[PDB]
């Protein structure tokens, strides 16, 4: 079968191959990239169903982001097949400064008092810890005493007990036993620091992905609409308007700005790992169901992220909670699942994504028993809807192999998506970049076509690309809709059930 | 605003004009019918919401029978619209003899002992009662002591309580006050007499009136699937094959065989007049309710029939009692309601067509609020069926004015009608036979036109012939379905929505 | 197997013997009332399920009102068994005067143009029909050229075209060919003539009915809250806190009031006969539904009325209409059905009642599959009220013989029967007055018993009382309710779950 | 908030002080167990949510098992709280035997050909793998061709492609690259190796549970319902007969057998560890909520187990996919989560149970919203189970406090856990193996008390004991059940709301 659930893959080393050597291995970063070598690596991650991968502009810069986009269009010839770009911005990340000396890190114990300093481009010392702040930004007059300055992935708490006026230092209460590294993470939860709605670096970030060929930008830490509108604008103003953007809900402004957040955006990206450090990390299951639900409402994307399968970073097997996790994601309705590190950085890159991929295939087949989300309960708010509603109907009536949409913009196919039909999707398109943008949809199989004349028969059409594709044998039923005709059609009007001959 | 429930009327002299005399008035009988005079009556009927007219073989001649049917034909031409033509059957009834002397009738009070004769060709005497029974069966081995013959729509009661061996009689005790008249109906309840599955006399009826031209056939006491075969083969083997067989439902065994009579049937007639004598009267709504869902979901029409307005027989209001069973009926899921005495021999024939229009009108607006039937339970059997399915969908989904459905046996449009989709459904048909025999599905408005050709656009005709119809305007939305294109579909497998330019 | 749903029974003539002859016989009031006999007639009605007889005081004069009360005291004797004493007013009501000189009646033909006299205490001819309005208002002001004056039961429409400064006279056409007689019922809809909110007729009938004990007032053409307080102040004066008035909505100002109206009363009669000519007859049954569900909900009584099983009026059986009218008052959810003239006036007044019990009791057994009311929506807005839910939840779990409340005031049987458990209620009860007052509350058989002391098993109690009654036998299960212990409990908060010994 | 979802908690060395040391300190296993210092971490479990802990016989030999046991009756002293005792046993084992000349593991390459011996009491080869199977059975005859052995928790993947009588040898490919490690656990998914019902060392295990008093025992690897009866057999012969057992279900026979061991069971543990090597991976989310719904349709107890925080061994903070686990463990209905590694063996035991404390307490909100169980399926089986419902209904029609039952065995407690009412339940019973005995049951407070007198009021008792409790305030409102009167009742026969005062 057709694995519907989409995989967005995040790329890094793990999969790139230096002179002979495997990430990991001695003299690895001293040797020359194999580009061939890498592509075939990424071919298999391709085959085994990635549909998407995610450059993270977190961490490497503008040369070896450009170099790993193009091993991916090698990877996609010899894959046979195409998949999406996705950039993910830095965004207002705040990182813990390098230290004095070539200490790395410092361990501390309970209720150890020590210091915080809020001047930029300095380096800590193991009693006054020095904050990388995106943009530089001075953030002493933006947090209060009781705020909390939690250090790598919310493992080590601060609590800001008193403020030094004369050196702008935050004095701090260790809450627990455990160490400050250098370049680590820094959250400060329920704080507004006024972080510019689209900083110069991200700005420059999209305008180098946008550049070199994306399908989907993921915006990190969406704490309003004009943070998605500012990058729709560079989207626009640059000829890049096809490209989608993913909003990815991370702390407490962007859950509270969701509903405006949605209404801006192409899609969500459910961002777990901030998000359960920014808001009690138990409220997590409470927002991603909540969020699926009403993304999948409104007829757009969401990307279910972080820690999926964390452990095939580094061992073979998954634990049982991972593979809960995967299959409940898929069961709450999400469009797609992603991997982080398990795909980019782990030892078993090529067997995360196979694994998610078994998961999803398994979870889409319980979605008639247990899926959340509820069609039945939509407005139909259009004609093409209307028609998406009749196509869902045909597939609970009967076992339809396969619906075709012939799409000249991915609508129509957004649309049937939306609906969770009985059925794969093919996505029959006319331009390279139509077909790209739908490889996040559920269940969506785009593939591109001639677009056709007034005097092609698109329903004989439908049926020949999908026995080409291998989607379809003789006496499956399918459902093809379409505009017809061609020239006189403004949108999707036609429903037709066929026996493939 | 549309009738979507069709009104079944019986035709009688009520509507008849005899050398300018109105029925009742005296010497009525003895002038000839007036028929042009009459088809301006019947014509009223008619534009009042009369979908077919029932011409029972109980009563009135083949001369009676086939000169009203003739007035009926120019009824239609005076209206401008045609009707459905109905043929309701003598069958097995049992009547109480004349009486020696010129006796009328004689009353009884509870305990008297009388004696029913067995014998035909006989007169009744006050003390033996003798019956006119359906083909002059002897009838006395065929009833046990403890069973009961009920005179006069059921009103008075005879318990056998010994039998006359010597005589063939029945001795009865009087088991309430009431009257014996002559050429009364006679009820024996839970009683299997051998009548034939086809008597000489139905069969020379059904006939004389394939002869004249009918759409339905009314099959009275169906008992088994052979009761309505024998007329089916009838109808085959005459090249009447169109004409349609509602089986009447109204004693115990076509209760109990009701499955195997709606597989062989074309539709069900709920005979509630017999059917409340012959089964406990209270159960009668019970039945109702279950013959009407399981009518529906076989796909066939339903005629909820008997007394629906008896009050306007003599008065020219009807009852609370009788509006709230015609809208129950129509609430029920009936595809029909129909009229008897009120229509065929009434003081307000033309009152009481329009009161029940009035009524099944205001009844068709509540079917979403409290409509018994439920599409949703159904298995779609076919890919017909599946189209059917989504059609009621789309209609659930938006406002559609119309559906439209070009039907070349009214297959399609019948389907259509089980769904019971919020819209009125114009069925494009390609002959009279087939367009008449649609006009009791529920909802169906069947209009003819040319079959289309491979070159014709078949959604241009439904726009054309909609709009013709004065059924849509400029702005209106429709659903089309048809089977495209014409030579190479096999069915309807097509759905259109379309805008009214 | 005990009747559910509750009969009224209106009284007259019908049922009473006068020196040894029966109504409609010659002679009949020239006899004194047999007293005793008339007595063991009405006692066979008690038997066969009337719960509660109406005393029409729109018929008949104080003494015969009261003669007739005193004859039911006695049938109760006789019987052994209680019922419920209704008074119905007359209210508002408009005949058409004595004709000029011993006439009866004349015939009119559409198109006729005649007056109709608004000056009281004068007599019709035929070109000047006269009015008596209750109380001699004159109406001539409180109606507007474009009024209908409808005559008997709606039968003939007067149109008012013009009305005569001079004369204070309606110009009136005939609508309808049809029948103006004298002293017969003139319904004007949708006018709002002033009558008070209590005539001085009514007050004095009502007065009346109180010195004799009764239990319902039903109150006439009750338009708004006023119409129900008024009479509410009458009770309250002379010391009948206890007498429940129900309203009667038969025009339209009724239903735009039903709510406040229901507010204000313990019960809503569904008067069909007026309702039926003051609003369009086709929406009377939509009325209906709705009105049985908001009493429901509102925990008060709903008695449905007029023609429900009419032709028993002058037959021995009723028409399929008058069943499946009956049939579905109960699936709609009706506390109790009424009889008038079938029981008051009729030839059938015992078969009357038999044929609406055998319907109701058959009817009650389908409320599980077609039921209208839905109690899983109401909100529980008391703990007596989430007592009376868990009762029900009892009787869905397990079978239930019976379920005993003991209820001082009747608050917690009026609580368990909004509910519509799938049991009888044995409401046991300290006083004949709240005894009799539950009479008309679906599936309620009130009990009097002594009031339970500290000392007291209720449990016992109730076992006993249901065993007396022949309700249970030996091992049924029943559920019990009561405030225990006495003294300490402030309501119903017990429920136990008992196995008869 | 109480927290209704019950915690498992595994002991061992994490909670363990030894002369000063903690676990992995230098020299720790070289001082001795300091019991008070050891009771008092195992108290700040119980008082952070551990509601049951468990011993694990696969590891620590009798001496080690009873000096913990009793490690944990000075911690309840300390909390002032009982705790459940539960005994896991080792079961049915296949390990790697020790390899030739004093070898580690070696490591093994993808597509690699090598042998497993079944010859028992024989030394490993890096080219011949040997077993030590329980009992030292011979498996050759259980393990056809296309079987896998899986070692170490499933890391390594050996295919058998082929085997050798003559040597009684496997012939397997290695299916991944990984290490072959001494003393290691095997899996061999889908045989019927012939594991005695009941091996010697889990009878003497057990035996020596029952000695030192515990509550309950969760069965490893059960297979058949004789699994479970042969220990059921030894609670009964040692007059232990109060001890429930939970099955672990971890094989594809277990599954096949799922409903006669549910039967044979007091509950099911879903050991997910070995379930997902024995079965496939992705399958484990499928029978998890299969089971939990099966588990709670035969009121019974289920435990969802392994890797529920697995990360929160070795870090401070749990995944993402850790968190969701346990969320959903509780929205699929499980009545307990479970943790192994993380509270016996782990850095952070304290963290662990307070993590999954606020987990479980979060996600028991959502339940009305999202959770999976359907208490209105249930066919309420016994007079106790429709007094259960009752209950769950009075706490759906009002805002219920607080359940409380008097009970005897706790048999009213398990029902009305089962029904998963919008309360806290409150079980008063008068023995603490019954008291014990309910600390795993959804939702369920025990609390042991004095048994009633013939003179007590049960419903005061109910009152005290839960403002005892600190559980309800002045103006709750409670619901209490109890068999009335004391003694003489039959079963829990009452319901009662009252308000606290
Ligand atoms: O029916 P809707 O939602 O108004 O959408 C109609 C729009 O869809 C489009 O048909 C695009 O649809 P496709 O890209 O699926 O062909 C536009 O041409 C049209 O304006
Ligand atoms: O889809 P189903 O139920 O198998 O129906 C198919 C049949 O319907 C027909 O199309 C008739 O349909 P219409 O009469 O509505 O045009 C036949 O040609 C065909 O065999
Ligand atoms: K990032
Ligand atoms: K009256
Ligand atoms: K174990
Ligand atoms: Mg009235």
């Amino acid at each position: 079968m057709n694995k519907r659930v989409k995989i967005v893959a995040t790329l890094g080393p793990a999969v790139e191959i230096r002179g002979g050597k495997k990430f990991g291995e001695d003299g690895y970063w001293g040797e020359k990239l194999d580009v061939e070598a890498s592509a075939k690596n990424i071919a298999k991650l391709i085959e085994a169903g990635a549909n998407t991968f995610r450059f993270n502009f977190s961490h490497g810069d503008h040369q070896e982001q450009g170099e790993r986009m193009a091993t991916v269009k090698l990877a996609e010839k010899i894959a046979g097949k195409k998949v999406g770009f996705l950039l993910d911005t830095k965004g207002p990340e705040i990182r813990t400064e390098l230290f004095e000396g070539e200490a790395k890190e410092y361990s501390y114990k309970t209720g150890e008092k020590i210091r915080v300093a809020t001047k930029q481009g300095i380096k800590s010392t193991r009693e006054v810890i020095a904050l990388n702040v995106a943009g530089a930004l001075d953030i002493y007059d933006d947090v209060e005493v009781g705020r909390q300055v939690l250090v790598d992935d919310g493992k080590l708490g601060l609590r800001v007990v008193a403020k030094d006026d004369a050196t702008r230092e935050f004095e701090v209460e260790v809450e627990n036993d455990g160490i400050i590294a250098k370049q680590k993470g820094v959250n400060i939860p329920n704080t507004k620091i006024p972080f510019p709605a689209l900083a110069e670096r991200d700005n420059d970030d999209i305008r180098f992905g946008l550049e070199q060929g994306i399908n989907f930008i993921a915006i990190s830490f969406v704490r309003t609409a004009k943070d998605v509108n500012e990058v729709r604008a560079i989207c626009e103003e640059t000829g890049n308007g096809h490209v989608q953007l993913f909003a990815k809900i991370e702390n407490q402004q962007g859950i509270d700005n969701l509903d405006e957040i949605i209404e801006a955006a192409d899609g969500i990206m459910i961002a777990r790992g901030d998000m359960g450090i920014e808001v009690p990390f138990e409220m997590v299951p409470v927002y991603q169901k909540m969020i699926i639900k009403k993304v999948n409402a409104a007829g757009k994307v969401v990307i279910t992220a972080t820690n999926m399968l964390e452990t095939m970073t580094e061992k073979p097997r998954a634990t049982r909670s991972e593979v809960s996790d995967v299959f409940n994601a898929v069961i709450d309705g999400t469009d797609a699942t992603m991997l982080s590190g398990e795909s980019a950085n782990g030892k078993y890159p090529l067997e995360s994504v196979t694994t998610m991929a078994t998961i999803d295939k398994n979870a889409q087949a319980l979605l008639n028993e247990y899926g959340r989300l509820d069609s039945d309960s939509f407005e139909r708010n259009s004609k093409t809807e209307v028609m998406a509603s009749a196509v869902k109907d045909a597939t609970s009536s009967m076992d339809i192999k396969l619906v075709v949409t012939l799409t000249k913009t991915g609508h129509t196919a957004r649309l049937i998506s939306k609906y969770r039909p009985n059925a794969d999707i093919l996505a029959l398109t006319f331009d390279e970049l139509t077909e790209r943008g739908l490889m996040l949809n559920w269940g969506v199989i785009p593939m591109l076509t001639d677009a056709p004349s007034s005097t092609d028969d698109m329903f004989e059409i439908a049926e020949r690309k999908a026995v080409e594709a291998g989607l379809v044998e003789s006496g499956d039923d399918i459902v093809i809709v379409a505009g017809v005709p061609v020239g006189e059609a403004v949108r999707t009007n036609t429903m037709r059930i066929r026996t493939v001959r």
